[PDB]
């Protein structure tokens, strides 16, 4: 079952929070140290839900992971040393876990089974499994390419040369991970970049990887298989998707003055930060500096009047994750904010374009979905917004659609109800805590 939660009208945000670790690398890094050889420590994991279900997958084929003190410390079976799972990998709410794994272990000579929760198990594999049965893995899915999928890899795959379709770090990051149990060389051609977390990470680890970058912005990344890998000291910046919530929240809510310790910077992730600028946000880079290998910094975000502004579709892939929230400050903008190239908003944990549309129209907001777009015309007073009655968001388990609204109702005239705030553990177990630390009014039922 489910548990709705209520956002009230908020009279100032203030304080200074570490936001928790990013997910993306925590992904990695349990994988990552799972596969390497010897011991891989980590400091600063998420520990929401999806990752510890990609920890328990990496435990499953014989890595072992333990937590002594704040550090989550990996022994790794060494690449090319995974072992056949005994049962089903569940990865619940996670196609991070899911995805990188399928490539990860399906090109290993014996059966591996992958299966999630509702959500999940509606998401398209397609994209991942298409390059794999080049590689020559044998796949067993339900009908549209989808969960439960069993992978059954061959005796020696066959490396590809793969040009992504869409803009999915995902899809690249698996067949990078298939390369390495393929002998030869595996090539990811990226023609927009996506996360490059799986590549800098594996460089990390002593992979063979490099990218080339073409002066139009073509992305060759190529990988030598079956290469050593060596345990790494790991130290996990905080999560820019999760800084999203209290960082939006901050400029939106009048008298707030929030500072977020630890953020990861990497460009790939900061598209929604870039585009609250030029819509008029107050959002101080304070201290950039290199942590763990990353570009991290701490961001002071105070209160501030924001105007519309037109999202290009090129802009998509370095904010994918956050057009929730920045659907929900257009809200409070003047004037219209347009959003296009948002297709992969389609096949998320939920629909989230459709998701975030009928969220903002229950809560009064004047919107207009299209087929690959939304624009959202904003009432900056928040008078009229929310919803009085009570009615609450669909959140179609999809916890940024919860956290996204919980942050609408601390701003509208009227206060938000999401259906279901049990998700929001999957990436930002913190959230109810964090907020309500800098002053947030959020009544869980
Ligand atoms: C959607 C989501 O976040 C995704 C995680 C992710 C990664 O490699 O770590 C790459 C993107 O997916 P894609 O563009 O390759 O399809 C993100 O949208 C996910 O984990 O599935 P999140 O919203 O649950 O964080």
């Amino acid at each position: 079952s489910s548990r709705p939660a209520t956002a009230r009208k908020s009279s100032g945000l203030s304080g200074t929070v570490r936001i928790p670790g990013d997910k993306s690398i925590s992904h990695r890094s349990f994988m990552f140290g799972g596969l390497a050889s010897g011991e891989t420590r980590i400091t600063g994991l998420l520990e929401g839900e999806d990752v510890i279900n990609t920890g328990k997958a990496m435990q499953a084929m014989g890595a072992r992971i333990r937590k002594e003190g704040d550090t989550w410390i990996i022994d790794g079976v060494g690449n090319g040393g995974l072992l056949a799972p005994e049962a089903p990998l569940d990865f619940g709410n996670a196609a991070t876990g899911c995805r990188l794994t399928m490539g990860l272990v399906g090109v290993y000579d014996f059966d591996s089974t992958f299966i999630g929760d509702a959500s999940l198990t509606k998401r398209p594999m397609g994209r991942v499994l298409n390059p794999l049965r080049e590689m020559g893995v044998q796949v067993k899915s339900e009908d549209g390419d989808r969960l439960p999928v069993t992978l059954r890899g061959p005796k020696t795959p066959t490396p590809i040369t793969y040009r992504v379709p869409m803009a999915s770090a995902q899809v690249k990051s698996a067949v990078l991970l298939a390369g390495l149990n393929t002998p030869g060389i595996t090539t990811v051609i990226e023609p927009i970049m996506t996360r490059d977390h799986t590549e800098k990470m594996l460089q990390g680890f002593g992979a063979n990887l490099t990218v080339e970058t073409d002066a139009d912005g073509v992305r060759t990344i190529r990988l030598e298989g079956r290469g050593k890998l060596t345990g790494q000291v790991i130290d996990v910046p905080g999560d820019p998707s999760s800084t999203a919530f209290p960082l939006v929240a901050a400029l939106l809510v009048p008298g707030s003055d929030v500072t977020i310790l630890n953020v990861l910077m990497n460009p790939t992730r900061t598209g929604l930060i870039l585009t609250l600028q030029e819509m008029g946000a107050d959002i101080e880079v304070i201290n950039p500096r290199l942590a763990g290998g990353e570009d991290v910094a701490d961001l002071r975000v105070r209160s501030s009047t924001l105007k519309g502004v037109t999202v290009p579709e090129d802009r998509a892939p370095s904010m994918i994750d956050e057009y929730p929230i920045l659907a929900v400050a257009a809200a409070f903008a003047e004037g219209a904010t347009v959003m296009n190239g948002l297709e992969e908003l389609r096949v998320k944990e939920s629909d989230r374009l459709s998701a975030v549309a009928n969220g903002l129209k229950l809560n009064g907001v004047d919107c207009d979905e299209g087929e690959t777009s939304l624009v959202v015309r904003g009432r900056p007073d928040g008078k009229g917004l929310g919803n009085a009655s009570g009615a609450a968001v669909a959140t179609h388990l999809d916890h940024r659609i919860a956290m996204s609204f919980l942050v609408m109702g601390l701003v509208s005239e009227n206060p938000v109800t999401v259906d279901d705030a049990t998700m929001i553990a999957t990436s930002f177990p913190e959230f109810m805590d964090l907020m309500a630390g800098l002053g947030a009014k959020i009544e869980l039922s």
